């Protein structure tokens, strides 16, 4: 599903991601965008042999189970295929516990050099939430 911006943010405050550990919705939105363009089927594999899938491209290295990742744990106990579905309830649970990892929003490469320090508001201007 690729979803509409103000649709995702709706989607993300719905499920208790806006202002979890401090970052604001449009954190969120912004990181979304530049992961995947809003797309739930979105998938990437890097370099090391781990994939990042879903809105948020999550690894495949800590966080999900694909498989093919040697060496790689399963911290939120999920088939990494759960992080490609429409509904986005399985990438904000495990969102939640990648940002609250140490490093917060940084965990996200693409948040630290796109969105952090950005205006990030308007990612979420004027959507009715
Ligand atoms: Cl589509
Ligand atoms: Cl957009
Ligand atoms: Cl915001
Ligand atoms: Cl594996
Ligand atoms: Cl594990
Ligand atoms: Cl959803
Ligand atoms: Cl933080």
């Amino acid at each position: 599903k690729v979803f509409g911006r103000c649709e995702l943010a709706a989607a993300m405050k719905r499920h208790g991601l806006d202002n979890y550990r401090g970052y604001s919705l449009g954190n969120w939105v912004c990181a979304a965008k530049f992961e995947s363009n809003f797309n739930t089927q979105a998938t990437n594999r890097n370099t090391d042999g781990s994939t990042d899938y879903g809105i948020l491209q999550i690894n495949s290295r800590w966080w999900c189970n694909d498989g093919r990742t040697p060496g790689s744990r399963n911290l939120c106990n999920i088939p990494c295929s759960a992080l490609l579905s429409s509904d986005i309830t399985a990438s904000v649970n495990c969102a939640k516990k990648i940002v609250s990892d140490g490093n917060g929003m940084n965990a996200w490469v693409a948040w630290r050099n796109r969105c952090k320090g950005t205006d990030v508001q308007a990612w979420i201007r004027g959507c009715r939430l």
